[PDB]
């Protein structure tokens, strides 16, 4: 089974702004999560092929993950932040999609998610 290609990341013709939510997510967000010690399985795609998951695209039609999450923060891909916070829930979610309750990735993305949740409580008010 091949691997998918990665979310789009970069389009030339959306439009794009910056506002204060948006670099909160990529300078407070992002980066507290990134640097977390369970963090790394969660910072690039899902790779079916070398983990030798032949079923996870087909269980995962929706991927996404935090090295995705980074380059479309920095490609200025999202116009609003719920559309970046709706790409972690998704993150997460697959995650306890695909395993099962107890898993080690499960609950390494439960530590993750509780962290998300305390910065995202602690988003400031739009500009
Ligand atoms: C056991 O799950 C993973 C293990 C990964 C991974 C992604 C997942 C993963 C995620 C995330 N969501 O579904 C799956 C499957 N990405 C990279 C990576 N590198 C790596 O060594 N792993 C192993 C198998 C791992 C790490 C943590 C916990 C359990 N197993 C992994």
């Amino acid at each position: 089974s091949m691997n998918p290609p990665p979310p789009e990341t970069s389009n030339p013709n959306k439009p794009k702004r910056q506002t204060n939510q948006l670099q909160y997510l990529l300078r407070v967000v992002l980066k507290t999560l990134w640097k977390h010690q369970f963090a790394w399985p969660f910072q690039q795609p899902v790779d079916a092929v070398k983990l030798n998951l032949p079923d996870y695209y087909k269980i995962i039609k929706t991927p996404m993950d935090m090295g995705t999450i980074k380059k479309r923060l920095e490609n200025n891909y999202y116009w609003n932040a719920q559309e970046c916070i709706q790409d972690f829930n998704t993150m997460f979610t697959n995650c306890y999609i695909y395993n099962k309750p107890g898993d080690d990735i499960v609950l390494m993305a439960e530590a993750l998610e509780k962290l998300f949740l305390q910065k995202i409580n602690e988003l400031p008010t739009e500009e």
